[PDB]
């Protein structure tokens, strides 16, 4: 009786891995079914499954941002799921839509997420009311030489800097009753140039360091040297373990207008190569029940897009959640079409080149989209 179920979970050597290990053990306690939980980096799971899945060595359950759903559907990595109407009903509509591709549902949500303004309460009293003032605050307080900042964030990552292309009226793809068009990339429009002009000023005026990464942003904030970062819910537990008195506010309004961040839904998905699609959907349900997502929030800090859980005033008005949820409500879901995968590397290289003073915002952007359009073809044929 060789009966095992395999789950791939983010390799955080901590809170996200642990929670899924716990609830997968309870399922093993309840059903007798052996459920192994392999830690695989959130962003490395899709490529691993591309190799392992068709070789019978893949996981049954996998997870990554809804960002890359569609490419996975197109590449035969995932199969749709069938769950009861009552189960389907327990989840946030925005979350469930982000997990739906070509009319079909590919997963159950674990987390609804957006970046917000997270601040060290002993360095920042009240949050700057506007973006202009948040910026002037960075201009005045940032000092790379002493490694102390008023504002630090991944200003070389398009996932972070997007509220800022969006403020200018720039989009990733064209608006044909949605995000329906792969062939009309808006990332080299005049409004996109203005957005990159704003990214540039973060390295030019606000003097953010070149070669930034999440480790640099987190480490400096944790060592108490940064007043405020732009980061997401996933970082809170880590900050609080380092003992920061974290406050969470929405992003200060920009141009007298709501900041428009990306919205990310992290889901469990069913591998198209799972030999046990029925029993794995059962597992996926067990992992996303109200009781499991209650415990996940408390352990990971990651906001579950479960309707009854979002309802609770102890979760809705929690100061460490409130700001994220409000900002999330002002956001747009990341596009989920197959050709979104093409965007990340070019546009982020374009950020590095501008930040570095190697290429102008106009040339960096024009180069980026030409590369993007070229890659749309490698997908085809
Ligand atoms: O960074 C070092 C890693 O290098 C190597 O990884 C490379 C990849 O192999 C390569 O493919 C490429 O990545 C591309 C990627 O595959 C594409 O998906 C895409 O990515 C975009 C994505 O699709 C969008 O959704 C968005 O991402 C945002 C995301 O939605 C949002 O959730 C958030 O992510 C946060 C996490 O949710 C949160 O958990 C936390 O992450 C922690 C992590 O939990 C913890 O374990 C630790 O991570 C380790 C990691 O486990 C190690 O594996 C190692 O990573 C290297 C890889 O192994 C290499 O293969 O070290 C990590 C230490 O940093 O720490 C994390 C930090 O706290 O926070 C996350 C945010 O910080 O935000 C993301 C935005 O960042 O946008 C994505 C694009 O920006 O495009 C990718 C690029 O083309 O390149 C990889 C980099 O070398």
């Amino acid at each position: 009786k060789p009966d095992k179920l395999v789950v791939w979970e983010n390799a955080d050597d901590g809170v996200q891995l642990n929670n899924t290990k716990k609830w997968a053990g309870e399922f093993t306690k309840k059903t007798g079914i052996q459920v192994e939980v392999v830690p695989v980096a959130l962003l490395k799971q899709q490529e691993k499954l591309t190799l392992d899945g068709p070789a019978g060595k893949g996981a049954d359950l996998v997870t990554w941002p809804h960002d890359r759903l569609g490419e996975a559907v197109t590449k035969g990595l995932l199969q749709p799921i069938q769950v009861d109407n009552s189960v389907k009903n327990q989840f946030d509509d925005v979350a469930m839509k982000a997990l739906t591709y070509g009319g079909k549902l590919y997963g159950l949500p674990k987390a609804i997420e957006s970046v917000a303004l997270i601040y060290n309460k002993k360095l920042m009293g009240q949050v700057p009311a506007t973006y202009d003032e948040l910026f002037q605050y960075a201009k005045a307080n940032n000092k790379p030489d002493e490694q102390k900042y008023g504002v630090l964030f991944e200003a070389n990552n398009f996932y972070y800097t997007y509220f800022l292309f969006a403020a200018k009226g720039a989009a990733v793809f064209k608006e044909q009753d949605g995000t329906l068009d792969p062939n009309e990339i808006g990332l080299n429009s005049p409004e996109a140039v203005q957005g990159m002009n704003e990214v540039q000023k973060w390295f030019t005026e606000a003097r953010l360091p070149q070669s930034l990464k999440a480790d640099t942003v987190n480490g400096l904030f944790k060592s108490g040297k940064v007043a405020a970062v732009i980061n997401g819910p996933w970082a809170i537990k880590d900050y609080q373990a380092a003992g920061i008195n974290v406050g969470v506010a929405p992003l200060p309004k920009i141009d007298g207008k709501d900041a428009q961040t990306f919205i990310g839904v992290k889901g469990w998905y069913l591998s198209a190569y799972s030999k046990y699609p029925k029993y794995a959907t059962e597992l996926m349900q067990f992992l996303t029940s109200k009781e499991a997502l209650a415990s996940r929030f408390k352990e990971t800090g990651e906001i579950p897009p479960q309707k009854e859980l979002l309802n609770d005033p102890m979760i809705k008005n929690n100061p460490v959640v409130n700001g994220f949820a409000k900002q999330a409500s002002k956001g747009v879901p990341m596009p989920s079409i197959p050709e979104m995968g093409v965007v990340w590397e070019p546009i982020n290289n374009a950020h590095t080149f501008v930040a570095q003073g190697k290429q102008t915002p106009e040339q960096a952007l024009n180069d980026a989209v030409k590369i993007m359009k070229e890659k749309i073809q490698t997908m085809k044929q």
